[PDB]
RNA sequence: ACACAGAGACGCCC
């Protein structure tokens, strides 16, 4: 290793050539550990280096045994010297040596070696080493270095003549290696192990020795003097826990720690469960006798027949057996009316006197069409007229509620179907429809619309109706939006936006769509008894008479339109039956409730979403016109099925098809087994859909176990064949089909939960409680070859905890217990109690909330964070370490630990303040712990992607050209309430030293006494039911245990909570089991490697295991190289049994494994949702093209962009292409205006057409993007576009030409705020005395006030807007779209409309003619050179031209570094106006350095002043509250994208993906 | 109509 070869080798370029940071990661194996001795004296350090342990050569050959010392001086850069020993030529060369002169201060730097070529080229390098875990520290070396010797270097390089140099740096970390220059991956393992062992050095001479040590800092003494007191004084009284809590004695853990783990024991039962698992292999898949694999198959797919014949036999048994049914699938009418104008036309050929005869609803219909015509018609459609009077010059909505008479008759037939059906329970035809109303169908249903609707529909041809008012709205504000890039690419795909803009699905959507808006504002009405309310749709003549009964239940509708108005129906037998009365179409009352108001809202973009993403995936281009084929309409059809079904049980049968359907990529000797997931569909059966589906999936469960997937190797890459999709039957490619088992995903996730449904979560919870152990001996005292339930083997830890330390002391080093412990010390002194205080909601089930007979007249509710720890600071404490002895007190006292549940969706376990600060230390300590494990990734997010692509590396290196991968996904049964907190606390004690652990003990003992809390509206229906009827054993037996009939070990008589001793929770313990299951996974990989080097008869299988680890997911790689076929397939059959085994060994560790773990797969593995086909990465796009519209509550009109801009990035980061992506813009952009007001507002026209003169995000406008590169750039380039190309950046002027001598438009949506603030008690003080002081928001907390002070500028910020609300967003936008535009809602006091505030800055702002001036451009855009060279490579493609290209087989994820970071910039604003403000050093610049900024802020912003008084007085800020946020929020941050396609290796990347990625396939070219 | 292997809602308040 030289360094001479390195700078021959590089490649240098004249100019400034900087190249890019390449990263790279420890995939080799290093040999051995060199013993040594460090010895302290005054003549130096005397490092006695041993013979190192060399098995395989390179990676560790080039340390040289003998005598060195360091004298005591040069002790702090041991790192730094041993690391580039081979590296630090000694030429010192300063920069005055190789540049004649420039006397700019920093003139006498050297910058390590700068060893030039023979010709001139200087090349420039810094070594710096860093103790870093995470990228966290690379980076910020990296850009440190950059900062430090970037200006200097650069500042020669315009005097000279022609240069040419190169500036890189390396830095060295235990884990990576950050760098510049292209190297081997041979010479950073070198690095790496060079850095290890002086890390080592180091850290062995600064434990004997103290003097020897940087300053590290003033602020790092404090913390660690604080905790090492604590937990050095911390008593937790352990003679009083053992009494107190069950099954807690320090003797168990003392004999744990001290105590050998027997090897005997591990031996037998490793080979007992050896040959157990072989036996379950021969019988399971036919082994025996020997049959080839037809015969096999054969009895497979009877075998699997004879199960699934027998699931349809007992759901045939529990259910009616009616096998004709006519009941409708969507309970809409299929009509597409023409979109009319606003008109009410009621009157009819014939008179209201034929619509009597036919039933109740006619008669009902009649009554309300004569008092309408013959009444005042003030409700049914809004006014223009009078609505411009509220809105142009300086809640109440009108509604027409009708009373009809009705006859007993019409009123009893309403009731049946729930209209005002309380009331009327008791007669005998309500009874009948109860009780028939709770029987569940049965499979062998004759169901065949539903197959026939998705074969033939007309749900894609093209409706003429796009020359109507929406459609011509939503093409003028499209053409105004897209004129700021008018080119041929965004015309053809805004000729095919407007294309798909006019089918049959997304024409009935847009009135559905509508009917549900106006909907979810009839909600929030009141009426008596008996009345109606009757109105119109804005587009269309449709009819609506509304019942609504609370705001938080069912709401009732039924619609009417003429029969000559009905121009063209859709074609499908799953519509509900229509009433026919005379001329008149009508509705039977359908009920509705607020959480399913959102899945309707959202129809027509999901619609439009749906046709493009699938158009595309079947290949067909976007500007072309195609014949719907017959894929299309299927995939179309079920989604639309699926959204507007919007069911729970409709989810699960699709969601279950993708373990089903990943068997089949299971290869020999291993049969599929398919029929493994017959134990989850069993359940009711209550919809003539979720029939059609089963019946479906019980067709491909037969099919796949009847034949796998074929593997067809071609040449260098391996494809699939007989792929299909799973419910169509039809076949296709391989990334369809994995993006088809997401179609469920469109059912809306928040479903509030009815207090019926409430006990099937409580069933969850306890239903391993009755298994409890009579005797406590296999619970962490003995071992055990066949334990019972929640038991394990304390060998069998003991040894999985001693497997994973020879994997962290050969990356980290023999001396990691000190740094750990360090670390953690630093952690847990440096938190201070303000660091806390979130939004998480606290309980306070403390005592009296526990007889039900005395809380009966009381309503309990939760708290929050924010008051707990308010009344601590009021008392007075300031550093979390403080406030832990007094919870741990509170705790022990009431010896008990309180948890409350909340689910409301389809868990959550909120616990107490005083739990809560107990268990913060538990999870700082294992998370500085699981931060040093190899494989583990939830600690670790660079893991998941890094260790699957490198296992092929070592596969090549080790093996050699061509090696049989074999993987195994493998995820887990019930992960929680399947740990015994004993586990947990022996593996974190394991790794502590020794004065973490009575802490740690204590605290882990109060999870082993729960005490969690059920609902009491719960409990108000359960007194009263005595006996209960049920057919299940939970119900019958939750009702006994409550009432006293029976003692059950979890409930008490007359008690409101649910004991429970066996059991961890969700949440809370998150990374002490990730550290468990990382132990049992290092005991896998260690056990697969000693089986390696034995073999089937004494011959070694060469071969390497790769272990991932997350939190509750894992896989398994090992590959081989055999080199004969009879040994290919006695080594595959020796593989498959290994993996196998898992399954057996798995519950020694007290772990399940599931039945949703594919077993023995060659090239396929999935992680977390990740599919890794060898070289054919898909993620699915589907998943999160579902959930484009997620948007939150925001208050600023310009925050919603944002947000949208943010969902719109993570579909193109999930595979999706560029046209997709402005597809998806386009459909946001309909979303916008609809929840804008589009058609629930009449005042709409006059907004737009004066919309049109004055575009702006902040007063409602759009911006869309450039069509080709359609997801990267984020809003502030959008922003940016916008305000250099049209009049925005012209009237932005006065913002710093009227006010010299951004969003200003705050909505007001809210009834509990003021409630939360007078609860915590702030003083009304908060904000001037901030004003006289702005110390106590930049410096720090130091007393009382200070916390006070920060504490109330934090509640007061607009976190707290969006985070303290409910779970329902799209609704209750757009409620408040009825009124947006003219009644007065925004706010600047003076609260004003939106149309009053669109006029002001018509003619006030507007009028001026001038452009910002590039110097005020660098503050709102601090970003704009890249910008610039960014929108010059775009201004390259204007047209549509290039050629249909074949596919490329490497789909690999990639990083463009779109943006960087501008390096001119010398860091941030704000740490400079603390600097000049504050008298605090703030920047990373010295005297006089940190000046040649503030004259450059200065004119950049105005009225600024280096003392802070005279900054308040001269600017609009008249605070020092708003200046922050204002500051702070502009600023300059890294931008990257990680799109997924072909690799690129080495600006011209840019335009390589823009001309690969417009779309798969195509080529933009030239 | 919604929910559920019949635990709820189909309004509160006077």
């Amino acid at each position: 290793m030289n360094l001479e070869v390195l700078c021959g080798r590089i490649n240098v370029e004249n100019g400034l050539s900087l190249g890019e940071p390449g990263l790279y990661d420890q995939i080799y194996d290093r040999p051995g550990l060199p013993d040594l001795d460090v010895t302290v004296d005054a003549t130096g350090v005397t490092v006695d280096i041993g013979a190192v342990p060399d098995s395989a050569s390179q990676l560790g050959s080039s340390i040289n045994a003998g005598l060195i010392t360091i004298q005591l001086s040069e002790a702090y850069k041991i790192n730094h010297d041993f690391t580039f020993s081979g590296l630090s030529k000694t030429t010192d060369r300063r920069l005055s040596e190789v540049f004649p002169i420039t006397h700019d201060g920093s003139d006498g730097m050297t910058p390590a070696v700068i060893h030039t070529r023979l010709d001139g080229t200087i090349v420039v390098v810094e070594f710096s080493t860093t103790r870093s875990h995470n990228i966290g520290g690379l980076e910020a070396a990296y850009r440190t270095k950059i900062e430090k010797y970037r200006d200097p270097i650069s500042r020669r390089v315009d005097i000279m003549e022609n240069p040419r140099v190169f500036f890189g740096v390396i830095v060295v970390s235990s884990g990576g290696v950050l760098s510049n220059m292209p190297l081997t991956q041979d010479e950073a393992e070198e690095l790496m192990y060079r850095f290890c062992i002086a890390n080592e050095i180091y850290t062995k001479a600064r434990s004997m020795d103290a003097d020897i040590e940087l300053q590290k800092s003033e602020e790092e003494l404090e913390a660690i003097s604080r905790a090492l007191s604590f937990f050095s004084l911390f008593e937790p009284n352990i003679e009083r826990v053992e009494g107190t809590f069950p099954n807690s004695e320090i003797k168990m853990l003392e004999q744990f720690l001290s105590t050998p783990a027997d090897v005997d024991f591990i031996t037998k039962t490793l080979k007992a469960k050896e040959v157990e698992a072989y036996a379950d292999l021969c019988d399971s898949h036919y082994l025996k006798p020997e049959k080839t694999i037809q015969e096999r198959l054969e009895i497979n797919r009877c075998e699997a027949i004879d199960k699934t014949q027998d699931l349809l036999a007992g759901l045939h048994a529990r259910s009616n057996k009616q096998t004709s049914l006519n009941r409708g699938t969507v309970k809409l009418p299929p009509w597409l009316p023409k979109p009319s104008s606003e008109s009410i036309d009621i009157k009819t050929d014939s008179g209201f006197g034929s619509l009597m005869d036919h039933g109740a609803y006619g008669e009902l219909w009649a009554k309300c069409l004569l008092d309408v015509s013959l009444g005042n018609v003030e409700g049914v459609v809004s006014d223009p007229a009078k609505e411009l009077d509220i809105a142009i010059s300086d809640a109440k909505i009108t509604y027409r509620r009708f009373k009809p008479a009705l006859s007993s008759s019409a009123r009893q037939e309403f009731s049946l179907q729930g209209v005002e059906g309380k009331k009327w329970k008791r007669m005998a035809a309500n009874q009948k429809k109860e009780k028939e109303s709770h029987e569940t169908l049965s499979p062998f249903l004759d169901v065949e619309d539903i197959g026939d609707f998705l074969t033939f529909n007309n749900l894609l041809t093209d409706s003429r109706y796009g020359d109507e008012s929406i459609q011509r709205a939503v093409s003028i504000l499209l053409e105004k939006a897209s004129a700021m890039q008018d080119t041929e690419l965004t015309h053809a795909l805004n000729d095919s936006f407007k294309r798909n803009l006019s089918s049959n699905v997304v024409q009935w959507s847009l009135w559905v769509s509508c009917l549900a808006q106006e909907l979810a504002s009839a909600l929030k009405q009141h009426c008596r008894a008996g009345e109606f309310i009757i109105k119109k749709l804005k587009f269309w003549p449709i009819y609506v008479i509304i019942k609504p009964t609370k705001s938080s239940s069912h709401i009732f509708y039924s619609l009417g339109i003429r029969k000559a108005d009905v121009t063209r129906r859709l074609t499908g037998r799953v519509f509900s039956d229509t009433i026919d009365a005379g001329e008149w179409e009508l509705t039977e009352f359908k009920s509705l409730k607020t959480c399913k108001l959102t899945n309707l809202v959202n129809l027509p973009c999901t619609m439009l979403n749906s046709i493009a993403f699938w158009r595309e995936k079947l290949g067909v281009a976007p500007w072309l016109v195609r014949k719907p084929c017959s894929e299309l309409r299927e995939q179309v059809g079920l989604t639309f099925l699926i959204s507007l079904e919007d069911k729970s049980k409709t989810e699960e049968i699709i969601t279950l098809t993708r373990y089903t359907q990943m068997e089949g990529f299971v290869s020999p000797p291993m049969l599929p087994k398919p029929q493994k997931m017959l134990g989850k569909l069993d359940g009711p059966l209550r919809t003539k859909l979720q029939v059609y589906l089963l019946r479906k999936h019980l067709d491909c469960m037969v099919r796949i176990a009847s034949q796998p997937f074929s593997l067809i190797p071609r040449e260098g890459r391996v494809e699939w064949g007989g792929t299909f999709h799973a419910i169509s039957g039809r076949s296709t490619n391989l990334e369809n089909m994995v993006n088809s088992w997401y179609i469920g995903y469109y059912k809306n996730k928040e479903e509030s939960t009815e207090l019926n449904a409430l006990g099937e979560m409580y069933k969850k919870i306890v239903e391993m409680e009755e298994d409890k152990p009579s005797s406590p001996e296999f619970l962490g005292w003995g071992d055990t070859d066949s334990p019972k339930k929640h038991e394990f083997s304390r060998s069998f830890l003991r040894a999985a905890c001693s497997s994973l330390e020879r994997e962290i002391a050969q990356r980290h080093g023999r001396q990691w217990k000190q740094n750990l412990e360090e670390r953690v010390l630093r952690e847990i002194g440096t938190k201070n109690i303000l660091d806390l205080a979130s939004m998480k909601a606290t309980s306070n089930f403390s005592k009296d909330w526990e007889l039900y007979s005395e809380v009966q007249t009381k309503e309990y509710h939760r708290s929050k964070l924010l008051e707990k720890m308010a009344t601590l600071i009021e008392k007075g404490v300031m550093w979390y370490i403080d406030a832990v002895g007094q919870a741990w007190k509170a705790v022990l006292d009431d010896g008990c630990m309180r948890i409350c549940l909340f689910k409301k969706n389809q868990e959550i376990y909120v616990m107490d303040a005083n739990a809560r600060l107990v268990q913060f230390g538990v999870e700082t300590m294992a998370r500085c712990v699981c931060e040093l494990s190899p494989h583990e990734t939830v600690a670790n997010p660079r893991l998941k992607n890094s260790i699957i692509e490198n296992h092929g590396l070592k596969s090549a290196r080790s093996l050699g050209p061509g090696s049989i991968n074999i993987n195994s996904s493998n995820d887990a049964k019930k992960w929680n309430q399947g740990h015994y907190t004993t586990k947990l606390a022996l593996v974190l004690c394991w790794f502590m030293p020794a004065k973490f652990h009575r802490f740690i003990w204590a605290a882990i003992s109060m999870f082993r006494r729960k005490k969690m809390m059920v609902d009491l509206r719960f409990l108000a229906h359960l007194s009263s039911k005595s006996e209960s009827r049920s057919s299940d054993p939970f119900r019958e037996a939750m009702t006994d245990a409550f009432h006293g009939n029976r003692d059950v070990s979890w409930m008490d008589k007359g008690r409101t909570y649910i004991k429970t001793e066996t059991g961890m929770m969700q949440g809370i313990l998150h990374f002490t089991s990730s550290l468990l299951h990382s132990c049992v996974q290092s005991f896998y990989k260690s056990y697969f490697v000693s089986k390696l080097k034995e073999g089937y008869m004494g011959e070694s299988i060469s071969g390497v295991v790769d272990v991932i680890e997350g939190s509750d997911d894992s896989a398994i790689m090992i590959s081989i190289r055999p080199k004969s076929d009879m040994d290919e397939v006695r080594s595959r059959f020796f593989v498959a049994n290994l993996l196998h085994s898992v399954k057996f060994l798995n519950p020694l560790f007290g772990i399940y494994s599931s039945e949703k773990s594919t077993v023995n797969t060659v090239y396929c593995v999935e992680y977390n949702s990740e599919f890794h086909f060898h070289r054919h990465l898909v993620r699915p796009t589907l998943r999160w093209i579902a959930a484009s519209h997620q948007i939150s509550e925001t208050e600023a009109l310009a925050s919603r962009q944002e947000d949208y801009s943010n969902l719109l990035t993570q579909c193109l980061e999930g595979g999706a292409s560029f046209s997709l992506t402005y597809l998806i813009q386009c459909a946001q952009l309909l979303h916008h205006y609809m929840l804008l007001g589009l058609c629930l507002h009449p005042l709409f026209g006059t907004f737009m057409g004066m919309l049109i003169s004055d575009p702006d995000p902040a007063l409602g406008f759009f911006l869309m993007d450039n069509p080709a590169f359609a997801g990267g750039a984020g809003f502030r380039f959008n922003l940016w576009r916008a305000c250099k190309t049209t009049d925005l950046g012209r009237k932005y002027a006065y913002y710093f030409n009227e006010i010299q001598g951004l969003s200003h438009s705050v909505m007001v949506y809210r009834k509990k705020y003021q409630a939360l603030l007078n609860r915590m008690g702030l003083p009304e003080d908060w904000v001037e005395q901030i004003d006289e002081n702005p110390g106590v928001l930049y410096r720090r907390a130091a007393n009382k006030k200070e916390l006070l002070l920060k504490l109330a500028e934090k509640v007061h910020s607009p976190g707290v807007t969006s985070s303290l609300s409910k779970g329902h967003v799209v609704p209750r936008v757009v409620a408040a779209g009825v009124y947006l535009l003219s009644r007065h809602c925004f706010r600047f006091t003076q609260k004003a409309s939106l149309i009053k505030l669109l006029m002001m800055s018509s003619i006030s702002a507007m009028k001026h003619g001038g452009s910002l001036n590039p110097n005020q451009e660098r503050m709102l855009f601090p970003q704009a050179q890249e910008y610039d060279r960014v929108c010059t490579l775009l201004e390259e493609v204007e047209h549509l031209t290039g050629k249909f290209v074949v596919r490329e087989r490497n789909i690999v994820r990639s990083r463009i570094d779109l943006f960087q970071e501008p390096v001119d910039l010398r860091c941030k604003a704000e740490d400079l106006v603390s600097e000049v403000w504050f008298g605090l050093k703030r920047t990373k610049l010295g005297p006089r350095l940190l000046k040649e900024e503030w004259d450059k802020l200065r004119a950049s912003f105005a009225w600024l002043s280096t003392d802070p008084s005279e900054t308040l007085r001269d600017g609009p800020f008249l605070s020092h509250v708003q200046f922050r946020n204002f500051i702070a929020h502009v600023d300059a941050k890294s931008r990257s994208v990680r799109l997924l396609g072909a690799p690129v290796k080495k600006v011209t990347t840019i335009s390589q993906v823009v001309r690969m990625n417009f779309f798969p396939g195509f080529s933009l070219e030239a």
